[PDB]
């Protein structure tokens, strides 16, 4: 359970392209397919007005890559997120320096499906922002971890 | 490319159970699915009398959960094994205590697909076994990692 939040978090700032460099989930059956329900690909964080959280990104479907965008609504909390949906869902975010790297980890209730991301603003294998992913990672029940490359990064579903 | 080799090794002394604690591997495609080329899981390790090695394992091909023997036969170097078939693959011995914990890795030449294994005697997950496989993937081009649970442990094919 994610007891790592930012402190200090502007969303604002947190708007714009991103790419989902790796991801590492609580089961295996989350991340393991091309369709598994955790493989979501980053593509624009756009904060609105009123602070909620509107999030692009990229999923396979039914032998394809789809489009979709979520809301995940402002809390009390400035790093935790909601949408609402058949379950309480919280986006979690854990660190950021805005410019480079941001953490991030989605989590329900049940047992907890947890699936977290690095995420970084270039087509780039960022050393030190997956050192400090797997850090936060330590703390957390995870079973699977996957990492892109830059060819990758730069395909639609990361094919 | 694998540059860690256990000196000093006994074959003789890996006889036996095993449990495939934790896997990663180069690229994520031999990983991922259920049925993908590099999901093996070992039962047990017999080293011939000539000091060839064995090895007994299950895959799921097909929809199933097969069992499997393969023989890899030995070489000049102590930890290195050949497999040969349409390719020249290697496992290699990284590092073990006989009684507890083996790291072995699998290679072929292609670019080069790379798996490796936490090994352990029990269903039982050992946090230092897998301290000791990050400490030597840190060294590797790991893409995927997975890590399997007691009860899945118990299971034919981890399922
Ligand atoms: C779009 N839907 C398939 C998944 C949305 C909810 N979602 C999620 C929630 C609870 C636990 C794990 C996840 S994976 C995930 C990854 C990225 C994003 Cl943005 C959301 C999620
Ligand atoms: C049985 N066959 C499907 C795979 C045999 C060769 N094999 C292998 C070789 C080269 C690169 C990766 C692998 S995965 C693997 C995992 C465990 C074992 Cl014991 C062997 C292998």
């Amino acid at each position: 359970s994610v007891t790592q939040t930012m402190k200090g978090l502007d969303i604002q700032k947190v708007a714009g392209t991103w790419y989902s460099l790796a991801m590492a989930a609580s089961d295996i059956s989350l991340l393991d397919a091309q369709s598994a329900p955790a493989r979501v690909y980053v593509e624009e964080l756009k904060p609105t007005p009123e602070g909620d959280l509107e999030i692009l990104l990229q999923k396979w479907e039914n032998g394809e890559c789809a489009q979709k965008k979520i809301i995940a609504e402002k809390t009390k909390i400035p790093a935790v997120f909601k949408i609402d949906a058949l379950n309480e869902n919280k986006v979690l975010v854990l660190d950021t320096d805005y410019k480079k790297y941001l953490l991030l980890c989605f989590e329900n209730s049940a047992e907890q499906s947890l699936a977290c991301q690095c995420l970084v603003r270039t087509p780039e294998v960022d050393d030190e922002a997956l050192e400090k992913f797997d850090k936060a990672l330590k703390a957390l029940p995870m079973h699977i971890r996957l990492s892109f490359n830059p060819t990758q990064l730069e395909e639609q579903c990361h094919i």
